[PDB]
């Protein structure tokens, strides 16, 4: 539609059609950059390089608050957010020793991390600061993720997703000329939008509805990997099926839908709910203290797609 | 020795208990920057963080030509370096599945490599700049060694070895004030310095004699490793039983000593050591265009050092 840009709704389409060359811009900015690599690397960096590009468009929609949304380095800070995003996938799929092999993914992924770094040099010394700071708090994130047990998620989701979006807004809002003030409530929406973005996909993947690629839900139960509604689930007084289900990785089909069946009916999945709900309502309050314009009205549109996709 | 330091022997003492602290500063730092970490990185970060510290010697000797020779700012590069390196060992013992498990090792060096880039955030914008572009040649060069076969090696070992000293050189050159001219030369020469370490190390772990730590030779034959010495070796007229035992790994014990006894009696081991011969003299000659100053000495004791260690 003349009006989507990224799998979410703007509204105008003069509107829609200045985001998406905008989107376009880092598109076009990433693949030069990327195909001056050294032939050595072309395999394994153009491997997982199209996409639904989320933090371009966060990037470009914060930039829309500023008054100069198509500033040259708008474009750098959407490819430097973009590329360090697609490292961390190489990276995550070795430790997991995981499908999206090990093989010279870690050679890749840091070149990804060079390459990031080579163009925010382009920024200047607050900004390869920014994503210095930033780089740091995901791995961490990471880190966690490898080990109160709730608490525990939400820093890890906090750390992993929730840094790179804030760091996205922040940058937006910076490079478009946003007010110190405008900067700083675009960054909490980055921060807030990438935590809701990852509880979200969480209670996706238990609904047994498919997802936004078509996707059935149930690997996070396979890969035996615990999410916010397991955790909850887990705490309850059955509770002790679930239990020895969700102990390691599931292989049996009907274990699986059993797990499911079980994850679905816990008051896990209502606890979980609610903790998406009081993400969305933090997301929507940082959304109301920026000023109306037609980049507010399409950030809206981003938190409602983030909190229902 | 009141003399010696990080394994060199610099003459005057005066001059080595200046360059001794100012290795002594880098450690500091990096224990410093290291330790704030998140308790979950602990582990991971400090398990491959002593050591014989080759980097941070040739940053401080570099910075030795400058008027200031113990500002700030060598420091943190020497720092920064010595991150960088630490980190490419984490990242090579993945891809190779090896001792010196992978459970972590991805996301450690990630950090080693966001605290690398915390610090060089410091130096401005040029310094982010000169990192960026090496550690960018430094993956190409670990990567080319994933695959003319001895220009091919060649080009590995200055990419994945030399840049990074080259920048130590640079980097130490700039920070102490040093001009121009000698910056490009410390930088050149550290390039060189590099490329004879690596195949220095390479002869070394052939000849019969033990290695500076007092290791046995014969770790590359039995890796399966092609080194510069093996490259030699297969394309002469023999060279057939070489071609079969260095076909891959080497477990056999006799068949390690057998591949040895070959490559030390190999016409390839006399092209290597001419090959070594001439990065040494192309190093010299980057020390005779330095100012006749006890840094220029203490700089010939190290690529004397690297030739023969």
């Amino acid at each position: 539609p003349a009006t989507v840009v990224a799998g979410v709704d703007l509204g105008d389409a003069v509107f829609a059609a200045a985001v998406r060359a905008g989107v376009a811009r880092v598109e076009q900015l990433m693949d030069t950059e990327l195909r001056q690599a050294d032939e050595v690397m072309s395999d394994s960096l153009l491997h997982l390089f199209g996409g639904k590009r989320f933090r371009p468009l966060f990037t470009v929609l914060s930039a829309q608050i500023g008054p100069q949304p198509d500033a040259a380095a708008v474009t750098v800070a959407g490819a430097v957010i973009e590329m360090i995003h697609l490292a961390t996938l190489y990276h995550d799929d070795v430790m997991d020793e995981a499908v999206r092999g090990n093989n010279v993914a870690i050679l890749a992924g840091d070149y990804l991390l060079a390459t990031a770094s080579r163009l925010v040099a382009r920024l200047g010394p607050e900004a390869v600061r920014i994503i210095a700071d930033t780089f740091a708090q995901l791995v961490t994130g990471q880190m966690r993720e490898t080990r109160d047990s709730i608490e525990q998620y939400l820093k890890v989701v906090q750390e992993k997703t929730g840094s790179l979006i804030g760091a996205a807004g922040r940058l937006g809002g910076m490079f478009s000329g946003a007010t110190d003030e405008q900067v700083e409530r675009l960054s909490r929406l980055g921060g807030v939008v990438g935590t809701a973005f990852q509880i979200a996909d969480d209670i996706i993947d238990i609904d047994s509805e498919s997802d936004e690629s078509g996707k059935l839900p149930g690997t996070d139960v396979r890969e035996g990997v615990h999410t916010l509604p397991m955790l909850y689930a887990l705490r309850e007084s059955d509770c002790a099926r679930l239990r020895a289900l969700l102990n390691g990785p599931v292989d049996d089909d009907a274990e699986v839908r059993e797990a499911l069946t079980l994850l679905r009916a816990s008051p896990g999945m209502a606890r979980a709910k609610d903790v998406l709900a009081q993400y969305a309502a933090q997301a929507r309050h940082e959304l109301a203290l920026l000023p109306d314009v037609p980049g507010r009205r399409a950030l809206a549109a981003l938190v409602d797609y983030t909190v229902s996709r």
